[PDB]
DNA sequence: CCGACAGCGCATCAGC
DNA sequence: GCTGATGCGC
DNA sequence: GTCGG
């Protein structure tokens, strides 16, 4: 766009360090320059004129001055024809596959889908289930797909027990037109704070085929995959069993956006709790905590 | 100069 | 067998 | 890598 190609640049160098420096915190650096710098509304210059922008020091500036001189970034060119480097990254696309086993993986010859394909045996759970989907978890979800599994979910949840309460949050509760994956937060009057809820629900989703893997699964939270009937790509689901004293807390958090929630925490709110400057104050909806936007509005 | 930078649930490893 | 650390995703 | 005590 106006600086893609500088935010492109960014972008690349932060899953560098994620992946292969595995310097996570150089990592949340370059998305932070990344993300102001999408934001700016004028055609940069220099590295001088992003300086001025929170996020972005020296070393970047300097990064940004070499692009718009050559048009690229030496560092950038020899990182991608580097085959350790890069196959390193791509593994990490897998979900399950982090740095560690990205990199322990290459050390050993395993540098493709294919490679991995053929050593399943070294490969957990979690890992050969993102082997398996690895196309369709970097899929988006269409927002009529998202209605669809949110009519099975609210349907299946209220036959189990019409107790339960359980809300869709994420960026679709924000009413996006597409979204990563479908996270589910679940509550019963008989759970309270420090009070096998999930695993009935889990299982009743497995019993209409709705969840067709398992990632990982405890007594509070779900990770896993799902499908619409027909064909339909596989999607993933989490599902977070909550107290009820700390539902709507949930809510809040897990609707987002990431920089409505620090925004909003700013200005102590967690996940879990609010607390004042002390002991967990009753919420028993969003206003409440707001009194202390609607989710169409709570990008920023 | 130098520490913070989110924190936690679950799976699996390291070690006793 | 267990506890604690680590990896991972979010 | 950047920010700030
Ligand atoms: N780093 C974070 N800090 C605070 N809240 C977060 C963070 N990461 C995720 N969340 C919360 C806000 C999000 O709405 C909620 C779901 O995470 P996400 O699924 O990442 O939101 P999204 O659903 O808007 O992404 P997508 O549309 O790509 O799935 O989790
Ligand atoms: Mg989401
Ligand atoms: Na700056
Ligand atoms: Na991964």
């Amino acid at each position: 766009t106006l600086n893609g190609g500088i935010t492109d640049m960014l972008t690349e160098l932060a899953n560098f360090e994620k992946n292969v420096s595995q310097a996570i915190h150089k990592y949340n650096a370059y998305r932070k320059a990344a993300s102001v710098i999408a934001k700016y509304p004028h055609k940069i210059k220099s590295g001088a004129e992003a300086k001025k922008l929170p996020g972005v020091g020296t070393k970047i500036a300097e990064k940004i001055d070499e692009f718009l001189a050559t048009g690229k970034l030496r560092k950038l060119e020899k990182i991608r024809q580097d085959d350790t480097s890069s196959s390193i990254n791509f593994l990490t696309r897998v979900s399950g596959i982090g740095p560690s086993a990205a990199r322990k993986f290459v050390d050993e010859g395993i540098k493709t889908l294919e490679d991995l394909r053929k050593n399943e045996d070294k490969l957990n759970h979690h890992q050969r289930i993102g082997l398996k989907y690895f196309g369709d978890f970097e899929k988006r979800i269409p927002r009529e797909e998202m209605l669809q599994m949110q009519d099975i979910v609210l349907n299946e949840v209220k036959k189990v027990d019409s107790e339960y309460i359980a809300t869709v949050c994420g960026s679709f509760r924000r009413g996006a037109e597409s979204s990563g994956d479908m996270d589910v937060l679940l509550t019963h009057p008989s759970f309270t704070s420090e009070s096998k809820l999930l695993h009935q629900v889990v299982e009743q989703l497995q019993k209409v085929h709705f969840i067709t893997d398992t990632l990982s699964k405890g007594e509070t939270k779900f990770m896993g995959v799902c499908q619409l009937p027909s064909e339909y790509p596989h999607r993933r689901i989490d599902i977070r069993l909550i107290p009820k004293d700390q539902y709507y807390c949930g809510v809040l958090y897990f609707t987002g956006s990431d920089i409505f929630n620090k925004n909003m925490r700013a200005h102590t709110i967690n996940k879990y709790t609010i607390r004042p400057l002390g002991e967990p104050l009753p919420v028993d909806s969003e206003k409440d905590i707001f009194d202390y936007r609607e989710p169409k509005d709570r990008s920023e």
